[PDB]
């Protein structure tokens, strides 16, 4: 089933080793940035035919993209880098994938082992720097372990709770000569023994019948749904339960649906948090009650029986505790708890009605909003207009901020792993990076990277990676010359005092800067400014028709305030729903 | 002696004690870029009015810009970043600040204490993740403790050998209220003990008398002497010794003067190079014996006296062993010898011109050469022709790779903090933050990145930062389309297989890619292009000439190679002195 | 409410300071063991009234012996030694303390600040050491922290789940004069934020829910019950619910009573663990699902839903997954579910007979049992006869082995804190000075050391402690000659290779070695000799009627076998319930 390029008696550079390893995972893209301590590893690279490299231009673009790699493709996301600066560049991009348990897997060169702790040049201490950033990592002290702890690496990455795992390689075991065992078991005893089991008849039926027994059920999704999207449509259909979803589950269930609730949160909808505050049945799956979904964890669902079903038993009573647990995948939950459903439905005869239209007048009286003022560009609208045009069929990646959430507002994702944003660690300039992996993995997808101009400039290098990678990506970027998020804190709670969050030039008050579309021109990518509400539809047309790269720059007035808001640490009754920076 | 803004009754937030402590340690400028986690900290800092600051577009840029600040003017430099995503942005900054031992004070925003170690919203256990790449970090937990946290963070990051100090500060003790006590005393009992007291007469006189009875001589200097300029210069007058330096060590001795042997190591000249290898008595003088320096240590100054004046003890014997040793401050070492060998010169009669001589036609067979091709602009010249046109008077900043080395080379330091350069990480995209901060902390100074193409585009959004703090930084970007140091080991070492270090669009291979002109034009920075060698002078002189910032791409054959080289781990019989890429 | 022998203004040592911290917080007791580093404190503490030392032999006593203290009074147990030695020697304790959960503070004497980390005289780094093994630890830098520590040290060490807290000294500080602020407040924000809040009657009622729809509940207790001695008592009487519980359990709920079930687990009763493998409610209280009572995790309670109450929310979900938890105080619960209990009995009518009777037919065949040889001492037997003669109102401490689990099996609790074993780490040489805190703890009460010749031995030199305090420590020795439970595996899964089991002298084979009997005379403790059985209740009455200490050493043949016993990593099919060593 797989064909080396050596003989199986042939000694070979550990650095090839460790390339065939990558290839006998089945990788076939890699982002890799070379450096002195990680050459011999370029070189196996360049020896590979199955296995292409995409250059960033900034090792953080390499992890980005891989992120973005793996969260639109459920594969791990690979990226490669030297030692010192190079995998010190990294860190950010490790944090991200653990918070976010985005499978992911980072090589870094390292100087020799007998080098090792004598503060040499080009290195740092990466394994002790990234222990609490990443799921597991290594160093590789042995070329006879290469094949082993690269397996290794990859299942931890990708079972269970998916996170990243960096694996330390030192230049003189890149070196060395020796002839590969593919046969090697792995020695993960503890992890493979508390790996959960398929969930028990027992505690399914037990949670279906918490569902006949209630009135008002809500539907609490996270990112643990992003491979169940098939089974929790079967399940809501079943049920007839609405659904409220968190930021990194959007997609699981198709928020154009008229059961869906939409986000829930400092930022969800006021009917998704109303549904969650009156529920009685709240059904947790793949979440892990999040701050900036809780709030006040006591007035958090206080009235109703609490079902969690994770992956991660860690996670399990860490914030709430439930009434009905399940550790376990819930993809097979769903599916257990759909036999069931069906073979019962007679008798069970469940009907939330009563409930769902509660909730419909909640929707009707307090739904999304936003005002349009003169000519002016309302950014949620700019993203609604995306919508329609793209059919909400496009891969979506974002900066983090206020353009962030109205991307996750007012754009309908109709599947899972099409909404590519940084919510755990939330870190900036993920945007542009993101969309380059996504597209890699997703060449016939229209790839579009809904930026801030904060976010969008701390990487606008990989504008480069861009245009000699030609992949299309189009960058919708909401410029509103500030800090968006940062300053609209300073609206509510300082009142507006500005403390740095100004990104324009103050010489020049009313002028947009930077210039965006010249950092576009320096790489080649076409690009347009639009400032007219009027010219918005047509605009974006032309970006999304346009062949290859394009950057339209959507000038926004900065006075718009996301909204709802329930502040940090608040409870339902504590929602802002009105108000701006005016 | 210091004014506050409060009453020494009247309570204040955290955030504005933490404010203070930086005026009462004579901060004027930082660098911060808001975040959630650190708003408290920058609405304190807009109250106050000594302290400026300069917000930079990428965390990673705010550290690189206060380790120009600190490089530049001995002074320690402050930045300031949000939790989660802000803080691991610092990581390679601190890395950097670390190895190369430059007095740093990193201020990061933390979750609320309650919600550590919950996985809250942009939380990172920073202070676990920084352990080993800073000389000390706090993690503060009352607000109490930071009059005394902030003071004992500079005394660590100041004395003794300077580095890196990162002090955590949870959002609540930031909005805390309380009356801060100015009066606290250190707890550094162990650290204190330990700081070196100054020499004695008795180990300084016994290297005096080694030197009388040396005939090959050589000073070893690197950089613990950059604030010995004087002391040094009056040691060499009464002594005649030459002078190598290392690349941290560049300008402690002038690289014009005739006694200079210029740079030792794996790209130092062949006559310093030379020196060492047969000198008898070697003067190690605030080195740290690097491995860049030294090569196969055996070899290294295998038939000399080793001297070795170092103020951590730490240092003293780790990769050579002296014969003499001195953990102290050079500085003082360097008076104290000074003294004895003023009144002893009579008895002493010190005169190595023998040696001097015999290194002098060294210095004239094997001197510092670059090749000149038709019309096209040796980098090598360029920089030759910005230290004329400046008059070597000019601050420094620079990249990673070829480019930095030639920057060393090809420029001669009048002065210490001259020279600002990454070289124990070596990480790129320094240069164009350090030069920020060098500008800000000397306005009447020429500053000068001389960067790389591929080190210039990791941080050019820092160019935004320099057009809105008007600072007249030039940029001497020297062009070649490579990443030149690895691409000159793929020409030595691979068979010039190319492994991913073409940086330009190979679909238009013969084009300059990207267009650097048009990120400056993004940013509103005067740039223009130079391509053939006889419009280099004009070219450098408009830039020079120009007002504000500006930007000079300065295009260069890439099959150049830096010259002389003596490969990794090599002896001085295996240096490297003709070929290149071609 | 508290009178210290220091005027409010008046300096006085750290020292001093410390013990003041201990007075104000109820400390009567101390086992502390003076060495150089602790000179201070020992000095402070002959200053003090209401505190009294107990001068152990041996560091490793000390701990034990605040073990037993602690475990018999529901009291933090307090234990001091100096640095180095004094401090690694209470390693055992501390790591017996954690593991089972046992309330207590562990004060080390360290170096001055300043000789820290230097290899000083008597240094160790022992918060290093201990960091894993105490529920948390501390090094105070400064004296004006010691009022603050202590309260924070007996707070973590008392609450939420019990546990060891080591306060590391230096010497320095303990010399340092100043005026204690007893008025600091604590700095444990996020311990407290997630100290769990009284259940709620949602969750407690569904419990009772699920008692009412069960026909086959059992009541799983463990050492968290301690503590609801009448609450649980109470609740049986309310719902008829046979009780089944661990070696750290029992005494919750009295083993006399006609519902216990007695001890379940790798040597609970056959009874005691059919009743688990066929229930199909398990109530887990304040139990952690040990392996040495699940054996194979998916086979134990494999058809039952599973009621989970722990005050660790880390316990719950750790090795198995319940159907419904309550993180939270057991004690409130039980209180909670008795008051619903009682006002719902009419329309509960819980009658659990059927149940009852089908476990007490088990109890009838398969009852525990002993086989006398002759006028051999059975030693089970012989426990049987202490209980009968101290009317089951005696504390009982012990060591490890088969006589440990013959003490648990033959003898009769009426109340927790009567049973003092170590069962997580199951540490020999625990058994006489866990007897010594007990009696120090409870005066007037029977205290006896059930002991084996193996463990017994290891500490023996606490005799000398026992008869300098004239504790009526009573001592039951079972001696066998041999390390029992070790010999046991060695006849049932090595084919009775003996491989150092032995503890007599092979000189003479058939000699009681060592002779027991003049250890105790050594120290002027009476004792004697047992060998027949028709000897035993007279002797064993002497013991307990001859005023003070004393030590009965009964001889028992070795080849006895602890039954019944399920293989480690079994099933309930695999209890093997015949056979020795003969
Ligand atoms: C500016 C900003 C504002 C934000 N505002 C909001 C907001 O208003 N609302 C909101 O929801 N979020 C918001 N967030 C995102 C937020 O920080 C959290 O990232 C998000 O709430 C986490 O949701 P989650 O727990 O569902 O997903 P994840 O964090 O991805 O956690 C998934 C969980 O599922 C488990 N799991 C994984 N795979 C499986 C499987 N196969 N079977 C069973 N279980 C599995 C995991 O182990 C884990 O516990 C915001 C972020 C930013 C940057
Ligand atoms: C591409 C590349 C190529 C390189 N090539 C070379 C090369 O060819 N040659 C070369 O020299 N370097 C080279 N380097 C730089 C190299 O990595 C090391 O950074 C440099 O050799 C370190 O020199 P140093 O030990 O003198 O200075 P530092 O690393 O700054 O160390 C200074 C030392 O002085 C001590 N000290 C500090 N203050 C005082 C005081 N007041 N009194 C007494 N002692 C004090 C310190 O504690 C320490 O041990 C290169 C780097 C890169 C990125
Ligand atoms: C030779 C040998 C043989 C052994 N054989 C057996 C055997 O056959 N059967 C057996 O049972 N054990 C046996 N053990 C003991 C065994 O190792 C474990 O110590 C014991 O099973 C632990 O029981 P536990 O979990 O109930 O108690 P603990 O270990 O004390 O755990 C108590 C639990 O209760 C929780 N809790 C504490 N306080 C409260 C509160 N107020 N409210 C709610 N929850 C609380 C804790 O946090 C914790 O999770 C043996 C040991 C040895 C040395
Ligand atoms: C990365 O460093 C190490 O891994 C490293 C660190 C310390 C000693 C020896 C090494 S090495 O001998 O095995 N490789 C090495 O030195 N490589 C390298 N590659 C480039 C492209 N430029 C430069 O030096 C200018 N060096
Ligand atoms: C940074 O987070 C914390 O420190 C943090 C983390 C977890 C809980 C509570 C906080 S907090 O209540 O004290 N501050 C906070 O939540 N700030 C904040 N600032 C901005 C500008 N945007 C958003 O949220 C979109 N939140
Ligand atoms: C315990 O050591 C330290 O704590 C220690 C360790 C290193 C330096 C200084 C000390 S000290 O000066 O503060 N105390 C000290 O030296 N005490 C002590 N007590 C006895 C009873 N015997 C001996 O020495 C034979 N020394
Ligand atoms: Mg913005
Ligand atoms: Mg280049
Ligand atoms: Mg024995």
């Amino acid at each position: 089933t797989f064909i080396s390029r050596f003989a199986p008696d042939q000694p070979r550079k550990g650095a090839d080793i460790l390339v065939e390893a990558l290839e006998r995972q089945g990788v076939e893209t890699v982002f890799a940035y070379p450096g002195g301590a990680s050459m011999e590893i370029h070189q196996a690279l360049t020896r590979s035919s199955s296995i292409r490299n995409v250059l960033p231009r900034h090792e953080q673009g390499g992890v980005f993209a891989a992120e973005g790699y793996a969260r639109s493709s459920g594969k791990p996301g690979i990226c490669i880098a030297t030692s010192g600066p190079g995998a010190t560049n990294l860190v950010s991009g490790l944090a991200d994938a653990l918070l976010d348990s985005v499978p992911l897997v980072a090589i870094t060169g390292q100087v020799p082992r007998r080098m090792i702790g004598t503060d040499a040049f080009q290195e740092t201490p990466i394994v002790e720097v990234t222990r609490s950033i990443t799921k597991h990592n290594y160093l590789v002290m042995d070329v006879e372990d290469i094949p082993r702890i690269i397996e290794e690496a990859f299942f931890l990455a990708t079972s269970g709770r998916p996170g990243p795992v960096l694996v330390d390689v030192p230049k003189d075991i890149q070196q060395q000569l020796a002839i590969p065992n593919w046969e090697q078991a792995m020695r993960l005893p503890g992890y493979m023994s508390r790996m959960p089991k398929p969930p028990e008849d027992s505690h399914l039926e037990q949670i279906v019948r918490l569902i006949s027994e209630s009135k008002k059920p809500v539907l609490y999704v996270g990112g643990g749904c992003l491979n169940s999207s098939d089974e929790l449509g079967r399940f809501v259909e079943l049920t007839g339960i609405p659904v409220a979803s968190t930021l990194m589950g959007l997609g699981s269930y198709p928020c154009d649906d008229e059961l869906s609730l939409h986000m829930l949160g400092m930022h969800g909808t006021v009917y998704a948090n109303y549904a969650v505050e009156h529920s009685d049945l709240l059904l947790a799956f793949g979440v892990r009650f999040d701050d900036r979904v809780t709030g006040k964890l006591e007035a958090f669902a206080s009235r109703a029986k609490i079902v969690h079903i994770d992956i991660d038993s860690a996670e399990i009573g860490k914030n709430k505790t439930p009434h009905v647990s399940v550790c376990g995948d819930v993809k097979l939950a769903l599916q257990g708890m759909n036999k069931v459903l069906e073979n019962r439905a007679e008798e069970l005869k469940l009907d939330f009605g009563v409930w769902r239209n509660e909730l419909n007048v909640q929707k009707q009286k307090f739904p999304l909003s936003f005002k349009t003022f003169g000519e002016a560009i309302p950014p949620q609208y700019a993203i609604k207009v995306l919508d329609e045009l793209t059919d909400g069929k496009a891969i979506i990646s974002t900066g983090v901020g206020q353009h962030q959430m109205w991307a996750a507002q007012f754009y309908n994702y109709k599947k899972p792993r099409q909404w590519l944003s940084s919510g755990g660690l939330g870190a900036m300039g993920f945007g542009l990076p993101a969309a380059i992996g996504a597209s890699v993995a997703n060449p016939d997808a229209i790839v579009v990277d809904i930026d801030g101009d904060g976010s969008f400039i701390m990487n606008v290098q990989e504008l480069a990676t861009i245009r000699v990678e030609n992949l299309p990506v189009k960058v919708l970027l909401l410029n509103n010359q500030h800090l968006g998020m940062v300053m609209q804190w300073e609206d509510r709670f300082y009142k507006a005092n500005r403390a740095h969050t100004f990104l324009g030039d103050p010489a020049q008050e009313d002028e947009i800067f930077p210039n965006m579309l010249l950092f576009a021109a320096a790489c080649g990518i076409p690009a347009a400014r639009v400032t007219k509400k009027a010219d918005l539809r047509e605009a974006i047309q032309t970006m999304l028709d346009t062949p290859g790269p394009y950057l339209l720059d959507v000038i926004c007035p900065h006075q718009e305030h996301v909204l709802p808001m329930i502040p940090s640490g608040g409870t339902f009754n504590d929602v802002i729903t009105e108000g701006d920076g005016r």
